[PDB]
């Protein structure tokens, strides 16, 4: 119909949860969106697995049904580019020339690998392991669930051996269906496979030899982020004959793309269900000395150095919001902003909420969640208070564990996004703890933002980062620190302290 | 009007903290006819704890009018053959000896504008000569600090005490004195609350006197056993009442021994209320405690008697926990506590120590605060609230453990409970595995009043022997053994000793 011409990049973000689609305008506004949950299939305890052709279906029709939308409003409609982005780590292994599975996604979020991880802990050097790969070995990477299937599956392993298999994340699975057959990955999602060489960006043998990884050609062509991935020949999405997908990188990745983390010590933290961390490293491959996870921040072109990052997480921290609602101690989370603002301190309270034990840089999975320093004058307010509190100061070690490694002093920024920066008084608190200018980003939805600005800027949409640059940094709130550093000094040690009495041996 | 036939009974009176009662017993110990009335709880600043000793006499006369009407009204002949006085401790008055105006209102128990005083006259005597004298050391809810307070920030009463015309009394005395117009009585366990008693010998100290300003020791009253003749009655503010004998009188917390039927060594009783605290009967043996315990006078009869003496120790305000889970919203009603106990057969790893107000006996740790451990994202309102109720009993059982340490006993005879944390039967059940102790919760409620009723009617000889009474006594309505084996109590309180532990290591 009536309403004139629209040129549009197409981001698909093929989530954990969902499969979303973001029709972008050059301007970067969102002209459409739409998604599709698919099954979060946990069989047995530890086990969480994913439907492959769900998920490739679901896509799909949210092609299809977002291009007749938008051709029912404009005139010429243009689809001039498509990104991707992804769940990390999720792993399928296929047949090259069906492309039928040969078994469903493993999430990155199962655990049937646990005992494995441990005997190969128990026989290798960890250490060789950082310095090859980025990090020690864990349940979440691909690797050892590529193994397991190679252990508990002949088929698997017979066609890795065979050379008539592929193994790959998400992203290769959806460019491989798309394009009818394009094997390849890029930089920031082949670091998460446990295969790759992090200083060199190949597929490592020694790893591979490791995982039982027999033939090195299973594995997909890494590619940098922005670069021809092919062209969409698939008839299932007819209207996107011959478009040119244009930009690949993991979620975690896109969302410092679309929050501008593009120089060294530029970080950005997420403060959902789950609360983590990602600091751009610049060239500098940065190990961390405390077990947290050395990454591909991104690399635009085959000519560039890579900008390199380090990961942290504290687990799924914002679920102690959850639970201070399943013990009454609030009704609401959005009473939790409104104690923080009323409530200045928690009179000497302190809570250590450390429900599933303390992560880096301490790693002590034996320490359970403690409250400290009650009297009969404590109210719900003091005991809400204290456990945000506590998510701040275990953010904080983590910042100054990473800045330590680092040889820096403090942060440039911290851009944040999720459901917690929604609390004032808790973003402000965070920022007088750490220390850091504290920048809340305008859009919701970096995550997609940053694969449309990888595929537009290969097809040279806009003219150079720096024009894009403006756009993305634009900030809904600001915080700057307003606490001396002798109180400061102060609290942190009074944290220090309750971290003390929450871990000492008896 | 008044046809129901003969009836002759015991007057209980219980002049409490927060109010005055009246009790009609019968001499089946029934309960004929109660009333009571409130008197102001005069808190000026903070710190501060007073009542109007005149207000207090009042009420008790309206109190002793209306009933008596009131059963009047009902039989054709009745009798009140005695009455027996108990009373709030420690709380004191002054007053002219020959008008018998208060020269200053009753300073109660629980004032503590007396506190820097105690610390002054603790950093310069040996507090181990106080305890071997008086049963304990220094304190601020005794007697003694509050009547110094008075004679240093009072002319009248340093002049009147020196001159010999005033009266220093507990409650006991100030109702003795205007119930018979003039005697000067106390008993032995009131005496022993006011730190100038020698505990061994049970008469005033002249050294303890001496440390507190006491220049005149004649103003202060003779020391009777409980079981006596205080007096008649002989006001004109309660006619009906002209010529009955006072043949009882003791402090609220041993007539709750009496009651009880506390009368042999290693029987001790609990009180779980809004605080919890204990007494121990050390029969006839004096027995100091080796980690801050007060030392008392459980009774003494008749004046041929050894007395039987009594271990004593509190947790503070401990029920006041469940009121705190109530405020955070962690149960809806103090009822939800029982059904908590039953559901809830653990706390899964969960401890609580509520230390609320630090850690009382054997520790003695003002800087201990009320801390939790060991909770995941699994841990829910039940786990919490019954940690708490856990943290209680183990509290509770060091305090026990203590006090049969230095009695050189093994286990008590038996635990008899009142209050109303005793309708959680689930937490009577833990207390009774914990401190390894058969709990006993008595029939009766008013166990205070019941204790006055019994020494008064012991005197005048309603009954033919203490025995008579005794098996009316130990009614219970409820009756608890130990469910756990030692190995598991021995796990459990090494868990919480580790626990307190953590609550308490300087860092
Ligand atoms: N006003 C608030 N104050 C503190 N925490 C909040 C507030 N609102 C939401 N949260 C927490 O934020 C999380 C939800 O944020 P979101 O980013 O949507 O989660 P997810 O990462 O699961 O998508 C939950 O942990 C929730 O309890
Ligand atoms: N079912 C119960 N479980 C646990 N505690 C209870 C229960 N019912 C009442 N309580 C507590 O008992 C105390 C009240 O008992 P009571 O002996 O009447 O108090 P007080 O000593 O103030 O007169 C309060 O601490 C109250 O919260």
């Amino acid at each position: 119909s009536e309403f004139g011409s629209m040129n549009v990049i197409l981001s698909i973000d093929q989530s954990t949860q969902s499969t979303k689609v973001f029709f972008y305008d050059e301007e970067l506004n969102i002209v459409h969106s739409n998604n599709l949950n698919h099954e979060q299939k946990c069989l047995k305890p530890g086990w969480y697995e994913h439907d492959p052709i769900e998920i490739m279906t679901n896509l799909y029709n949210l092609m299809n049904e977002g291009i007749k939308v938008l051709k029912d409003k404009y005139t010429s409609v243009i689809i001039k580019c498509i990104g991707i982005t992804n769940q990390r780590e999720t792993v399928i292994i296929w047949d090259r020339i069906t492309g039928k599975p040969l078994y469903n996604a493993i999430v990155w979020l199962d655990t049937r690998v646990e005992e494995l991880v441990t005997e190969f802990s128990a026989k290798y050097n960890n250490n060789d392991i950082q310095k090859k790969t980025g990090t020690y070995f864990n349940t979440y990477f691909s690797a050892f669930k590529i193994l397991w299937l190679i252990q508990n599956n002949p088929e698997i392993k017979q066609k890795i051996d065979d050379g008539t298999a592929v193994i790959g994340n998400i992203n290769t699975w959806l460019i491989f269906n798309l394009t009818k057959g394009n094997c390849y990955t890029d930089v920031t999602n082949a670091s998460r496979t446990l295969l790759m060489d992090i200083n060199t960006l190949q597929w490592d043998e020694k790893m591979c030899k490791i995982f039982n990884i027999t033939n090195m050609s299973v594995l997909p062509e890494i590619k940098s982020n922005c670069s021809n991935f092919g062209l969409v020949k698939s008839e299932h999405v007819p209207d996107y004959l011959n478009i040119p997908i244009t930009g690949c990188i993991g979620d975690q990745q896109s969302a410092c793309i679309g929050q501008a983390i593009f120089d060294e010590g530029e970080a950005k933290c997420t403060y959902g269900t789950g609360v983590f961390l990602l600091i751009n490293t610049g060239e500098k491959v940065v190990y961390s000395t405390c077990g947290l996870i050395t990454t591909i921040c991104y690399k635009f072109n085959d000519n560039d150095k890579p900008k390199y990052a380090l990961e942290g997480s504290i687990g799924t921290a914002g679920s102690g919001v959850s639970w201070l609602l399943k013990n009454k101690l609030i009704d609401d989370p959005s009473e939790a902003s409104d104690i923080m603002e009323k409530c200045e301190n928690t009179t000497g309270v302190i809570f250590v909420p450390a429900f599933s034990g303390l992560y880096a840089p301490r790693w002590r999975s034996d320490a359970r969640a403690s409250i400290y320093g009650m009297t009969f004058n404590t109210e719900r307010s003091h005991i809400v208070r204290a456990l945000l509190e506590g998510i701040a100061f275990q953010l904080n070690e983590i910042v100054d564990s990473l800045t330590s490694d680092m040889g820096i002093e403090m942060l440039h920024v911290l851009r944040c996004d999720g459901g917690m920066t929604k609390n004032k008084p808790f973003m402000q608190f965070n920022s007088d703890i750490i220390n850091t200018k504290i920048e809340v980003s305008k859009y919701k939805e970096v995550t997609s933002l940053g694969a449309a600005v990888l595929a537009g800027l290969e097809v040279k949409i806009w003219d150079s980062l720096d024009s894009v640059k403006s756009l993305l940094r634009r900030s809904d709130a600001v915080f700057h620190s307003k606490m001396d550093d002798k109180k400061r000094k102060k609290k942190t040690s009074e944290w220090n302290k309750a971290v003390e009495r929450t871990l000492i041996q008896l």
